[PDB]
C-alpha cells in the first residue's frame, strides 16, 4: 500500500487497473494491529471503528478549483457491510460512489483485491455478525446519513444527481468529483485513534491543468528569475525559443499506466507577411509561347532543374535533324493532345533528366463551363513522365515547330549565357500546422507530467489565402485575355477562337536560401471560349502541392478548383472578373525549422496554440494550452581579475557567457532523440516527430498508437567518454551523420539539431579560441563536434524549481608555466589543453608569461539569432584574458648594515614565483637560479626545475672612492653565501631569504678588517618572467 497507514489512522485508495470491478470504487482502512482481536470481539471492533467514520463529498470546476456542492455523511447503525482481514490486521470498507452502482450494491471478487489486501490468499476475511464469506460487496454512496440532516441522503440531492449522471456532466460543465475521509477519535481497548485521509479524484474531463499555471504550459527558467523582465508573467504568457522543451501537465481518469499522446500545434502572426517565390516551371499552349525568347534553366539547391512545358497536337515536335517525343498525353471530349517537357542546357540528350510524377490539367467543361481535370500519362499509362534536354554553346539557336488545331506554329529559343530566375513577390496572411507525439507514464494518477517540442521535425504545412483576376477583350470571332496571381506573376492569351481551349500555367517554390527546389505548388489554367444565349470566356484551375525527393517531382495532394467567368450580351466588350486562391507548401523534414524562420513565422510576434489527444482511450481536450515566441542574443563577461589569479594552483579566471537559446532541455545533462513516422491524430494518420528521451537514435516502423509500431536496433548511440593524453578530456563519442536528430545542451555540438541540410550544418556557431605567443586554437581542423563537456548551471534551493537549468555557462580559464615542458608517458607538455568539464589550461615558458593571451568568441547556436541580427552583428560576442606585469624588488633590510654581525640578509620579491611550500631557490656557477618546488600538482602533473634568473654583479665601493668587482666563480660563491640555497618565508607570497655573508666577504676581498670599509656594498639581479633589473645598496657601518 502507498502510502501506508499509520497506527490507528484512517487512509484510502481508488481501485483501478486490470479486472477492477467497476469505476467509481474506492477503498477505506483502518489499522487494527496495535490490538488483539478475537471471534468473541471482532462483531464489537468492527462496530466501533466504522461508527466514527465520517466521509465527504464535493463537485468542483475542473480549471479553477471553485467548489460547487459539498455533503458531508456517516454510516447507519445497520445495513451496511464492513470486514476484518485477520492476516493483514486492518478494518475494511469498499463505497460505490458512481453510476449504475449509486443506490445498488456490486461485487469485488476477491483475486482482485488481493493487490492491496494481500492476506486474503490466506484467510477468508471475518464478516460483520461474526461469520466469514468469499466475496465482498459494497456499502453504496446513495444509502449513508447526511449529518446536517439525521436522515438518508436525498435522491434528489444535487452532489448525488451529479455523481449519478458523471458522463455528459463531465464533457458539458467541466465538472470533477472529489471524496475524502476521516476519524473523529476515541478509545479502544487501551489504544487511541486518529486521522484524515489524503483526498481522491473520481472522475475529471481531459484538460490540460491550469493551476496554479494558467496557459497550460511553462517554461522553468522564466519561473526562477533568470530572464529579467520575462519573470513578471512567467504563470499566464510563457515564452519559449524555438528548439526547445516546454513542460506541461494534463489530467486524466481514463487512462491506466502509460499513454501515448499525439498532439496538434497551430502558429499565427498578427497580420500579413511578404513572401519571395521563384519560378519552377512554365507550362503553355505552343500558341501562348512567344516568337523568340532566350532561356538557360536554373539548378535549384538540391540539383533539380527548371523546365519549360509545351502542349500541342502534333504528335512529335521537330527541330530539323533532331525530333523530340512526347512526354504523355492527354485527351479532352474526343480530341488528342500531347505534352513535351524540356530543359535547355548544355547538349541534345535522348535520355530521362528528371521526372515529375502526376500532373493535372483542368479545364471548363463544354455542357456546364464547371472545372474538371485530368492527369497526363505516359503512352502505356504509368504516371511518372520523364525530362528531356535540348540544348548548345550560348547564342546557339533553336527552332521547335508544332501545331495549335489547324494552325502550324514556330517557337525560336536562344540558348542564354547565364541562369534565368523569375521572382515574384506578394503578400499573403500565412499560418502553419504541426503534429508530434511522446510515450508518458507517471506514479501520481490521474496526473501525466511531460514536455513537447516548440518546433517538430516533421512534416510542417505553411498555408495562405490570396487573390486571381482577370482582364478580357472579347469581339464577334476571338477573344484575348491576361490573369494575375501572386501580386506580380502574369499570364497571357493570344487571341483565342470560338470553341477552342488554350492553356497557360506556372510552377512556384520558395526563394530562400537552403531550402529552394525542396517544395513547390502549381497552376495550370484554362481557358474557353463559346457562344450560348450570350458570349462567355471561362477559365478553371489547378492547385496542386508538390515536393521533389529523389528527382521525382510529385504530387502530395490536390486541392479544390477554381474557375472565373466573364459574360457579354454586346459582340464588342471588355470584362473583369476575381477568386480567391490558395497557397500550400510541405516541408521535407530537415529543413523545417529554417522555412518557419525564414517565411517570418517564427520571431518575437508568434503565438501557438496546442490539443491534445489520448491514443489508447480515444479522447480529445476540452480545453487548449497557449505559449508565445522569443529570440533573444548572446552576451559575454568576466569577474574582476588581478595578478594574483595566476600564482597558485587552485588560483583561476572565470568567464560567464549567457546563451538561453543553447538551452534545449530544461534539465542540465539531459538529452532526448527525435525522428519521423506516421502518427494517430482524431480519426486519421499524419507525418509528425516522435521524441525519444535518452542518447540513441532509432529508425521506427508502423503508426505510433496502434500495435504495429517497434523502434527497431538503435541506429547510433551517442556518449562523452574520457580520452588518452595529457590530462583527460571529454568528448563526444558516436556516427556523425545523426547529429541532426540528437540534442544536448551543449554549444560545441547542438548548433546541428535541426539545422542540417545536404549533410552540412548552416551555422557554424559554438565555442571558438585562440591562443598567443604559442600558437594554438580549438577547434583545430581535425577536431570533432563536441571537444568539450561544457554545461549550465543549476538554480539552487531559495528558487521555485530548484535543479533545472539557467542560461549561464561558466568556463575556466588557467594560464601557468611551472609544468612548462613537463612529460606524461610520450606527450609533451606545451600549448592549450581541455581539463575535465568546463576547463582550460594553456602552459607557455618562462619568458612568454607576462604579456599571454587567450580570446575567445562566442557564436550563437539558433539561426533565427543569426537572422535577426546579421546586419547588426550582435550574433557574436568577444573576450580576452591577459597575464599582467608586476613590480618586483631586492632590498638589503635597513639603508645601514653594521660591520659587528656576522650575516646580513638579501630579501628577493616576485609574485609570480610564489608555490605551496616548501619551495627554494638555488645558486651556482655564474650566479645561475634555479627553482624548484616539489609539492605543486596541477590536475596530476607535477613542476619541473625551472631557471628563472641571475646575479649580475656584486660589489664595494670602498672609502677612498676606488670599486671593487668581485668575480663569481663556484669557489667565491661558496664564501658570499654559506648556504646556496634561499626558503620562501610563507605561502603563496613570493619572499625569499638569502645569508650574504660578511666573514666571507672580508676575506674575498682581503681588505683590512674594519679601518678601511666605512663602505657600499652593492648587488644586481635579473628576473626572466618580467624582464626586469632589480638593485639594492647598504652602507656598512661601524665606527669610524
Ligand atoms: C525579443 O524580445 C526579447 C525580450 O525583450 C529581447 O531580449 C532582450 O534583448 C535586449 C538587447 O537587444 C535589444 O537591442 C537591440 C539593438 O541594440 C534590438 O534588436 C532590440 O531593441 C532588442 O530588444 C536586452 O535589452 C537591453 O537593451 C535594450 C535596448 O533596446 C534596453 O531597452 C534594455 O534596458 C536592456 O539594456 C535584454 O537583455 C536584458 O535586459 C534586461 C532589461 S529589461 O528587462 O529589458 O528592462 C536586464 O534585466 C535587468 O537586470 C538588471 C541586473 O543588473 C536589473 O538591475 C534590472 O532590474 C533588470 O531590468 C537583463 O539583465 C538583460 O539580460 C534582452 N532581454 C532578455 C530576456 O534577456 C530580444 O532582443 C527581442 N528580439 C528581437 C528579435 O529583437
Ligand atoms: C541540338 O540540335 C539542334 C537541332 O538540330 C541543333 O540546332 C541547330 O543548330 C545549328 C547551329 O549548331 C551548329 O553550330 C554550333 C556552334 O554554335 C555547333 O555546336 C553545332 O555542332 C552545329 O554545327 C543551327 O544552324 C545555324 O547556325 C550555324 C552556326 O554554326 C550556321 O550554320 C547558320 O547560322 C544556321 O542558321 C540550326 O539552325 C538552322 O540552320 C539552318 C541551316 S543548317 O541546318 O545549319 O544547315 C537554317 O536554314 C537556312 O535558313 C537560311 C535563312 O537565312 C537560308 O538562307 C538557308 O537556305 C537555310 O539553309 C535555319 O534557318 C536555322 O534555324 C539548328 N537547327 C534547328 C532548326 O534547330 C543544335 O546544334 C544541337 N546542339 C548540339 C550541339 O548538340
Ligand atoms: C520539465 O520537463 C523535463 C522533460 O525533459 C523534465 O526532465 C526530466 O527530468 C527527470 C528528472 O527530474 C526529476 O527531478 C527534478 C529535480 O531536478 C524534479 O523537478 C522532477 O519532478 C523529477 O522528479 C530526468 O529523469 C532522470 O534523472 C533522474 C534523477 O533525478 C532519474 O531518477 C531518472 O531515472 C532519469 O534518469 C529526465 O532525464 C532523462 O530521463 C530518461 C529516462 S525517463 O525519461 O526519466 O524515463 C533517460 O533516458 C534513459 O537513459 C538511459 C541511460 O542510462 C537508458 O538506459 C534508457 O534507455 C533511457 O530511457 C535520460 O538519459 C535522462 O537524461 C528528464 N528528461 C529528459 C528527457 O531530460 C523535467 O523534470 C520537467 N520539470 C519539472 C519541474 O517537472
Ligand atoms: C494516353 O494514351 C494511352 C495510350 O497511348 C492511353 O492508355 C490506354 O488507356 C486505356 C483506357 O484507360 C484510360 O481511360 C481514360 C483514357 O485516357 C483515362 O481516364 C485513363 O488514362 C485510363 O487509364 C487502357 O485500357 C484500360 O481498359 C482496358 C479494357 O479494354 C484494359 O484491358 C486495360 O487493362 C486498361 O485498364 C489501355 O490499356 C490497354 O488496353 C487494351 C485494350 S483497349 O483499352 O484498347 O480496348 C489492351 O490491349 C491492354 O490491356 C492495354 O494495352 C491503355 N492503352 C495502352 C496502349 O496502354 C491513356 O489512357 C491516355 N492517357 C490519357 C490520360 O488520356
Ligand atoms: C537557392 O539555393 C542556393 C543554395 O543554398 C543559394 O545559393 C547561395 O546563395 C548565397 C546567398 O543567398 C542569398 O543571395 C542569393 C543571391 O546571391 C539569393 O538568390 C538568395 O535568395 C539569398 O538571399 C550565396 O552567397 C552569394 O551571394 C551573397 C549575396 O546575398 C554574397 O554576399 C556572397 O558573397 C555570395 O556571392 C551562396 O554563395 C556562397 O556564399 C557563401 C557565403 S554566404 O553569402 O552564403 O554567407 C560562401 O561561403 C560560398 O563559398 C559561396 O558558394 C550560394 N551558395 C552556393 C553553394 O552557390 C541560391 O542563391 C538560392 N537561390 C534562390 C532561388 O534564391
Ligand atoms: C609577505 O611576506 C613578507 C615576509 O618578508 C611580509 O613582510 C613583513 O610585513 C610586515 C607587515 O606587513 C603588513 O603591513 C604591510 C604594510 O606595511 C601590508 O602590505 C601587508 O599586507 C601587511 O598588511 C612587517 O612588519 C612591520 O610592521 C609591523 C606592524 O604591522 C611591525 O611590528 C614590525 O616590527 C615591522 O615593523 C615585517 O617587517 C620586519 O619585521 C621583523 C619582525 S617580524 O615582522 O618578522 O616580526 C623585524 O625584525 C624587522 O626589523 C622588520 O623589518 C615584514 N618582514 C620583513 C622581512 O620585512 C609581507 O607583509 C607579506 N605580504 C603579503 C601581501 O602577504
Ligand atoms: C491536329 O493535327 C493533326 C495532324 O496530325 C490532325 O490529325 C488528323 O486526324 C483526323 C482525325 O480527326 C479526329 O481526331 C481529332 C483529334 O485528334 C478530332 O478533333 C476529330 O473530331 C476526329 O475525331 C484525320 O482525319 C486526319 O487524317 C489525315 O487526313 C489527311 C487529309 S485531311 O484533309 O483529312 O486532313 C491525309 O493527308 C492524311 O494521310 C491522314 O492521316 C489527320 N490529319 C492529318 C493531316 O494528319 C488533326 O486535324 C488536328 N487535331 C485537332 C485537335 O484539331
Ligand atoms: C626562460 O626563458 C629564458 C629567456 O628566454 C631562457 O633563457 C635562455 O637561456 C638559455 C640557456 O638555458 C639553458 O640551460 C639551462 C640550464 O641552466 C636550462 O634550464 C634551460 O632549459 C636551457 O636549456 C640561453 O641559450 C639563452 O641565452 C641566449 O640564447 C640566444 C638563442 S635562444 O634561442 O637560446 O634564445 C642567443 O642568441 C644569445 O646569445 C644567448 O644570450 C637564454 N635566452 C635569452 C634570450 O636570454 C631560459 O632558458 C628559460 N628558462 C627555462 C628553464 O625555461
Ligand atoms: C684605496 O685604499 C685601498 C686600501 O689601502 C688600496 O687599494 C688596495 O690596495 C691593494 C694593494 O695596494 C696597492 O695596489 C693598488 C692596485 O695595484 C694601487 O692602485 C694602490 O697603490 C694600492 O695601495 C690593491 O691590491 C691590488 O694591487 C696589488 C698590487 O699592488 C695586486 O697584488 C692585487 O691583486 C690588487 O690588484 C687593491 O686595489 C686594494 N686591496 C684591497 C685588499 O682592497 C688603495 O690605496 C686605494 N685604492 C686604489 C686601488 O687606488
Ligand atoms: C520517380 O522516378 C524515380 C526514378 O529514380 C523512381 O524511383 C525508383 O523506383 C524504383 C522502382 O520503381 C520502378 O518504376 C520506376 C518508374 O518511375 C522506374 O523509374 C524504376 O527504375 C523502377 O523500375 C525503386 O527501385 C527505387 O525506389 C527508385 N530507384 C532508385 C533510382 O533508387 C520513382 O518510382 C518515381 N516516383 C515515385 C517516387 O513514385
Ligand atoms: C478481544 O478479545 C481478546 C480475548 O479473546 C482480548 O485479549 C485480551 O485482552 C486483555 C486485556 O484487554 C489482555 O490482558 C490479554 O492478554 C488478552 N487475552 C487473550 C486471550 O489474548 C482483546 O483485547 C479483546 N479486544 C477488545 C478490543 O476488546
Amino acid at each position: 500500500l502507498t502510502p501506508p497507514v499509520s497506527a490507528g489512522g484512517i487512509q484510502a485508495y481508488l481501485l483501478t487497473g486490470s479486472g477492477a470491478p467497476a469505476s467509481g470504487l474506492v477503498l477505506f482502512v483502518v489499522n487494527v494491529s496495535n490490538i488483539q482481536v478475537s471471534s468473541s470481539n471482532v462483531t464489537n471492533v468492527i462496530s466501533t471503528v466504522v461508527s466514527n467514520i465520517q466521509i465527504n463529498a464535493k463537485t468542483e470546476n475542473a480549471q479553477t478549483g471553485a467548489t460547487t456542492g459539498s455533503v458531508t455523511v456517516r454510516f447507519p447503525t445497520s445495513g451496511y457491510n464492513a470486514y476484518y482481514d485477520s492476516v493483514d490486521k486492518v478494518v475494511f470498507v469498499v463505497v460505490s460512489f458512481l453510476y449504475p452502482y449509486t443506490t445498488t450494491s456490486v461485487n469485488i471478487p476477491l483475486s482482485y483485491l488481493s493487490k492491496y489486501l494481500p492476506g486474503l490468499l490466506t484467510a477468508q476475511p471475518y464478516d460483520e455478525t461474526g461469520a466469514q464469506v468469499t466475496s465482498v460487496s459494497s456499502t453504496p454512496f446513495g444509502s449513508l446519513i447526511d449529518t446536517s440532516t439525521g436522515q438518508q441522503i436525498l435522491g434528489t440531492n444535487p452532489v448525488l444527481t451529479s455523481y449519478n449522471s458523471y458522463t455528459t456532466q463531465a464533457n458539458t460543465n467541466m465538472q470533477e468529483g472529489v471524496v475524502s475521509g476521516t476519524l473523529t477519535s476515541f478509545t479502544l481497548g487501551g489504544q487511541s485513534f486518529s486521522g484524515s485521509t489524503v483526498p481522491v479524484i473520481l472522475y475529471a474531463p481531459f484538460i490540460f491543468s491550469n493551476s496554479p499555471y494558467q496557459a497550460g504550459l511553462y517554461n522553468p527558467m522564466q519561473v526562477n528569475g533568470n530572464l529579467g523582465s520575462l519573470s513578471s508573467e512567467a504563470y499566464y504568457h510563457p515564452v519559449i525559443w524555438g528548439r526547445a522543451l516546454i513542460n506541461t501537465t494534463l489530467i486524466d481518469t481514463y487512462a491506466s499506466g502509460s499513454v501515448p499522446f499525439t498532439f496538434q500545434l497551430n502558429y499565427s502572426v498578427p497580420g500579413p507577411l511578404t513572401i519571395n517565390m521563384a519560378q519552377l516551371a512554365w507550362i503553355a499552349s505552343i500558341n501562348n509561347l512567344p516568337t523568340s525568347f532566350t532561356y538557360l534553366s536554373y539548378k535549384f539547391s538540391n540539383g533539380y532543374e527548371s523546365f519549360l512545358g509545351i502542349i500541342s497536337n502534333s504528335t512529335q515536335l521537330t527541330a530539323g535533324a533532331l525530333t523530340i517525343n512526347p512526354s504523355g498525353n492527354f485527351t479532352i471530349n474526343g480530341k488528342k493532345f500531347y505534352v513535351y517537357l524540356l530543359v535547355v542546357g548544355s547538349t541534345n540528350s535522348t535520355t530521362p533528366v528528371e521526372y515529375v510524377t502526376k500532373l493535372v490539367v483542368e479545364y471548363p467543361s463544354s455542357t456546364n463551363f464547371l472545372p474538371q481535370g485530368v492527369t497526363v500519362t505516359t503512352s502505356s499509362n504509368k504516371y511518372t513522365l520523364p525530362v528531356y534536354e535540348i540544348g548548345g554553346p550560348a547564342g546557339t539557336t533553336i527552332t521547335l515547330t508544332g501545331n495549335w488545331y489547324s494552325t502550324p506554329y514556330t517557337v525560336q529559343i536562344t540558348v542564354g549565357s547565364t541562369p534565368t530566375l523569375t521572382n515574384y513577390v506578394s503578400q499573403i496572411l500565412l499560418k502553419a500546422v504541426a503534429y508530434e507525439g511522446i510515450n508518458v507514464s507517471t506514479t501520481q494518477s490521474p496526473y501525466y507530467s511531460t514536455a513537447i517540442l516548440s518546433t517538430p521535425p516533421s512534416e510542417i504545412s505553411i498555408t495562405g489565402s490570396s487573390t486571381i483576376t482577370a482582364q478580357g477583350k472579347l469581339t464577334a470571332t476571338s477573344a484575348s485575355a491576361t490573369v494575375n496571381l501572386l501580386t506580380n506573376a502574369t499570364l497571357t492569351y493570344e487571341n483565342i477562337p470560338l470553341t477552342q481551349y488554350s492553356f497557360n500555367g506556372i510552377i512556384v517554390t520558395p526563394g530562400y536560401a537552403a531550402i529552394n527546389g525542396t517544395t513547390a505548388m502549381a497552376y495550370v489554367i484554362g481557358a474557353l471560349y463559346n457562344k450560348t444565349s450570350d458570349y462567355v470566356l471561362s477559365f478553371a484551375g489547378s492547385q496542386e502541392p508538390m515536393q521533389v525527393m529523389n528527382n521525382n517531382l510529385t504530387e502530395v495532394t490536390t486541392l479544390a478548383p477554381f474557375g472565373l467567368t466573364l459574360l457579354a450580351p454586346s459582340v464588342p466588350a471588355t470584362e473583369t472578373g476575381t477568386s480567391p486562391l490558395q497557397l500550400e507548401f510541405f516541408t521535407v523534414p530537415s529543413t523545417s525549422y529554417i522555412a518557419l524562420v525564414d517565411f517570418g513565422l517564427w520571431g518575437n510576434l508568434t503565438s501557438v496554440t496546442v490539443s491534445a489527444y489520448d491514443t489508447v482511450n480515444n479522447k480529445l481536450s476540452v480545453n487548449l494550452g497557449y505559449f508565445y515566441g522569443i529570440v533573444i542574443p548572446p552576451s559575454i563577461s568576466t569577474a574582476p581579475y588581478n595578478y594574483q589569479n595566476f600564482i597558485c594552483p587552485n588560483n583561476y579566471v572565470t568567464v560567464t557567457i549567457y546563451d538561453p537559446d543553447a538551452v534545449l532541455d530544461p534539465y542540465p545533462s539531459g538529452s532526448f532523440t527525435t525522428s519521423s513516422l506516421p502518427l494517430k491524430y482524431g480519426n486519421m494518420n499524419i507525418t509528425g516527430a516522435v521524441i525519444f528521451p535518452g542518447s540513441s537514435v532509432y529508425n521506427p516502423s508502423g503508426v505510433f498508437g496502434y500495435s504495429n509500431f517497434n523502434k527497431g536496433a538503435a541506429v547510433t548511440t551517442f556518449t562523452y567518454t574520457a580520452q588518452s593524453g595529457p590530462f583527460s578530456p571529454v568528448a563526444l563519442t558516436g556516427n556523425t551523420n545523426y547529429l541532426s536528430q540528437y540534442a544536448d545542451n551543449n554549444p560545441t555540438d547542438n548548433y546541428y539539431f535541426i539545422q542540417t541540410v545536404n549533410g552540412m550544418p548552416v551555422l557554424m556557431g559554438g565555442l571558438s579560441i585562440v591562443a598567443s605567443p604559442v600558437s594554438a586554437s580549438l577547434p583545430s581542423s581535425t577536431s570533432s563536434p563536441g571537444f568539450m563537456y561544457l554545461l549550465p548551471s543549476a538554480a539552487q534551493v531559495p528558487s521555485p524549481l530548484p535543479g533545472m537549468a539557467t542560461p549561464n555557462y561558466n568556463l575556466n580559464i588557467y594560464i601557468t608555466y611551472k609544468i612548462d615542458g613537463a612529460t606524461v608517458g610520450n606527450n609533451m607538455i606545451n600549448g592549450l589543453y581541455v581539463a575535465s568539464q568546463n576547463t582550460l589550461i594553456y602552459v607557455v615558458p618562462n619568458g612568454s608569461f607576462v604579456g599571454s593571451n587567450i580570446k575567445l568568441t562566442y557564436t550563437t547556436t539558433d539561426y533565427a539569432v543569426l537572422h535577426y541580427f546579421y546586419s547588426t552583428g550582435q550574433y557574436k560576442v568577444f573576450k580576452t584574458v591577459s597575464v599582467p606585469n608586476v613590480t618586483a624588488n631586492l632590498y638589503f633590510p635597513s639603508s645601514t648594515t653594521p660591520l659587528y654581525q656576522l650575516s646580513v640578509p638579501l630579501y628577493l620579491s616576485e609574485p609570480y614565483y610564489g608555490s605551496p611550500l616548501p619551495t627554494y631557490i638555488g645558486l651556482g656557477t655564474n650566479g645561475t637560479s634555479l627553482w624548484n618546488s616539489p609539492n605543486y600538482v596541477l590536475f596530476g602533473v607535477s613542476a619541473v626545475q625551472q631557471y628563472l634568473g641571475f646575479i649580475k654583479s656584486i660589489s664595494v665601493t670602498l672609502s677612498n672612492g676606488t670599486t671593487v668587482v668581485i668575480p663569481l666563480t663556484t669557489s667565491n660563491m661558496q664564501t658570499l653565501f654559506p648556504q646556496l640555497v634561499g626558503q620562501e618565508l610563507q605561502a603563496c607570497n613570493g619572499t625569499f631569504q638569502f645569508g650574504i655573508s660578511i666573514t666571507g666577504l672580508e676575506k674575498l676581498l682581503n681588505l683590512n678588517v674594519q679601518q678601511l670599509n666605512n663602505s657600499i656594498l652593492s648587488v644586481t639581479y635579473h628576473d626572466y618572467v618580467t624582464g626586469e633589473t632589480l638593485t639594492a645598496t647598504t652602507k656598512l657601518v661601524a665606527l669610524s
